[PDB]
């Protein structure tokens, strides 16, 4: 929300849910399944900005994920048609009102679920 | 026209064009512009349903194409204020006096122009 169910925030067909504490990646995954959210799954550019400029300063985790040996999927499991590139060497999208880059998936940031409807 | 200058189609104040060759729609898009058109911005019903039954039996371009990350935009330029809804899950608007869809850009096909005045 801050700091569709009244408490998350709706916008463009999805309801997100920021986080008031830190989490890993997968930790926070787990986090947004039980909502029956995914970490947040960003389909365009109002996607992106609207989410931007709401993380703050803080960074966030976001759903993209690249294991391994395969091509970068969304938090969900729909592969990333790359409409943008993600920064860094590392394996987990985290992103700020300043940027989207990527970190160690091991690393403990706040983080935003969204779903549809 | 078949198969404003005399040989375009006026209707409502804009001026079309049929193709009698197939391309894809950037390489159509690029057809039109050559004549200061556009692949055709369908503003109305009145301007669909003269385009659909028009095109006939065989699909045909118009200026409807949505970038990965940005939102649907007409040939021009302008937003599309969805007035009606694209089918498919392709990237590129296509009509015929049955329906209007949508296919993978790179699929050759007739295109129709279209500009104002």
């Amino acid at each position: 929300s801050d700091s569709c169910s009244e408490d998350w925030v709706g916008y463009q067909r999805k309801c997100y849910f920021i986080s008031t504490v830190k989490r890993s990646w997968t930790s926070a995954q787990n986090a947004c399944s039980e909502h029956g959210a995914t970490l947040a799954v960003i389909d365009s550019e109002k996607d992106m900005n609207f989410l931007k400029r709401y993380a703050g300063r803080e960074e966030h985790w976001v759903g993209l994920k690249k294991e391994p040996g395969h091509p970068w999927k969304w938090s969900n499991g729909k592969e990333f048609n790359n409409w943008f590139n993600v920064t860094g060497s590392d394996k987990c999208v985290f992103l700020k009102n300043t940027e989207v880059s990527s970190m160690e998936c091991e690393k403990n940031l706040y983080w935003i679920c969204n779903k549809p409807y």
